[PDB]
């Protein structure tokens, strides 16, 4: 039959880039003969405008009929001073996860040929390349553990969060990155506290049993101060990085700006059973909403990593990763990826979407 | 009286850095007339070879009776396998900042005239210089925090950490911050992760109640994994940031490495009474061990943090601060603050503790 898709825009930039993802997402229908429906759902300040919470029973609902959620990007300067509970990110993101049991996140990020100069690393160490996809445990440790909360007044008052993981969560997370290594140059860095958390020497400890199933990986294991420092250094030298969910957290937008290029990445948080969200890394972006200047690379990106990681269709993927690095090869950046004196080259966001599409369409 | 001293050289390069730190002390003590008086302690691996673990009795005492302790390094691959709480890092300078109630960490740091150079900065990005100070929580957080441990077997197998935090703790942190803020250039950065944990909705609550002593100092607040990309895209722009304990482990780390320097980083860790730890930022660096190779600016600019802070000796802390400035820019830099080519330059652990000491004389 159909698949089904919940689309999910969101705020600032996410509907602008949203609508170019449709469109190359059309172009790999006719392309592969793939017959998918989709429905809009609001979430994230939209929500909060329209429905009075970011996310809406009706959306929770729409999501549960779908294959996949296609996640544009929530948050914005309107909402920022709400309680935390009822920000859009956090009153999104967190119990999306949390109720369709998204332990798995993946996030991918490279520096691409030609782009290397954008990196805010040294010339040299920049040019040397890099590829790391962080595998980041998205629904246990510190951000959904119990006891949480506060108690006391005054000085005394006291505010308190639990970190837990089950040998089952880490093994299962584990497992991932071990394959995902595989796939890859056959290295995971497994990144820990095992010096200080008792949730870390259990990690450490569980990630070496998992290793005896992949004799071909290498394993090593790095405290998260090292790595930030690390990943500086010699960003080359990591392929996979598995992490825990804070550790993730942070290792991941590291990472993600050590490329230079943000609205080139994006993100999958996937069950068990393959359903997933898949998004942008970076934020809405609001002072370049509306505008036509966004980068909607990461937007299709996400759209690749729904087609190949929920809807099984690894062709239709690639063929839209294969648009995207032509688009990149073939003078097709928009500004914030161009020099300051190549900026007159900038293309804008559906600019960008057409010549992505007519890629698909003609073969790529 | 004479000022005591616990001296705990530890691992690695420790000992002949802090021969050049007490070099130079030997130097200010003689130029500003101060009597100082040092005993010498095992501490870490060398601990556990001599005592059988890494923090003896004796030791702990000795830095009772006194002013301050000036700390080398610990850890080599020698101790690296054995049980966790056997360790020398964890098993030194966990129970160092509980016993002695450490709460406050700090640790300056900067790009130096002329070796921006070294940072792993893009070249346009270390020219415009950075100067950050972090102020990290030591003694609470999740570091200390319980309950902590394990329970359960095999699969269902679960570990446990506590993050907590109180009003009183919080606020003794950023008025520290805040206070070092005014001195500098009037800005501080909290870091939190407030849209997850209730300890940092707090923190950041706590840290506004601090603010209003401060009018004249600018607060703002950055979400964790948000500041380990701001630290890449515009270091510049940063002046105090103040941190929780696990959050300021890693970002200090990050920063550290985006100085290219670490050789010149210090550490200071104190209670409430001035009484501290003093310590270079930098690790045992086992391979270079023995051989004159190691920068000993960081262990020297250790000695100058503990005269200001525990010895509330200002002139003798700049005086060494400076003749450290005189080497750095008069031709005195070791093996790894070099460029590849120029190499040949390089001045061993001994020749750059005597050009330092030989300018605290010359009245620098
Ligand atoms: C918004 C926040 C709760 C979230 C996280 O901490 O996972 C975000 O930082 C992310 O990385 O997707
Ligand atoms: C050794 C470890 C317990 C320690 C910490 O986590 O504080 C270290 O990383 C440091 O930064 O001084
Ligand atoms: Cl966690
Ligand atoms: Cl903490
Ligand atoms: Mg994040
Ligand atoms: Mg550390």
């Amino acid at each position: 039959s159909s698949y089904q898709i919940a689309v999910l825009a969101g705020d600032g930039i996410g509907p602008e880039v949203m609508a170019e993802a449709r469109k190359v997402l059309k172009a790999v229908e006719a392309r592969f003969g793939l017959n998918i429906e989709y429905t809009e759902y609001d979430v994230g300040g939209i929500a909060i405008d329209n429905h009075g919470c970011p996310l809406p029973e009706a959306t929770l609902k729409g999501c549960e009929a779908a294959d996949a959620i296609l996640f544009g990007s929530v948050g914005g300067p309107k909402w920022e001073k709400l309680p935390p509970n009822e920000q859009p990110e956090r009153g999104a993101l967190l119990p999306l996860r949390g109720h369709f049991e998204l332990f798995c996140n993946l996030r991918p990020a490279k520096l691409h040929d030609g782009l290397e100069h954008m990196s805010p690393l040294r010339s040299d160490i920049s040019a040397r390349g890099f590829d790391v996809l962080c595998v980041r445990e998205l629904t246990g440790g510190i951000y959904f553990g119990k006891p949480k909360g506060r108690q006391g007044e005054g000085e005394s008052e006291e505010a308190f969060d639990t970190m837990r993981y089950s040998r089952r969560e880490i093994s299962r997370i584990a497992r991932i990155a071990f394959e995902a290594a595989r796939g890859r140059r056959k290295k995971v860095t497994s990144v820990d506290k095992a010096n200080v958390l008792a949730c870390s020497v259990l990690w450490r400890q569980v990630v070496e049993e998992v290793a005896v199933d992949f004799p071909d990986v290498e394993l090593e294991h790095i405290y998260i101060d090292n790595a930030t420092m690390q990943l500086l250094r010699r960003p080359d030298e990591f392929d996979v990085m598995l992490c825990s969910n804070l550790f993730g957290d942070i290792l991941s937008d590291e990472i993600a700006m050590l490329t230079g290029s943000m609205g080139l990445l994006s993100s999958a948080s996937m069950n068990s059973t393959g359903f997933g969200l898949f998004e942008p890394a970076g934020g809405s972006a609001p002072d370049i909403a509306g505008k036509g200047i966004a980068n909607p690379i990461a937007q299709i990106l996400s759209a690749a990593l729904m087609l190949r990681h929920s809807l099984k269709q690894e062709e239709a993927a690639s063929a839209i990763e294969r648009a995207v690095t032509k688009a990149l090869n073939s003078g097709y950046l928009t500004g914030e990826l161009l020099s300051s004196d190549q900026r007159h080259k900038a293309k804008t966001t559906v600019q960008m979407g057409d010549f992505i599409a007519d890629a698909v369409k003609a073969g790529v």
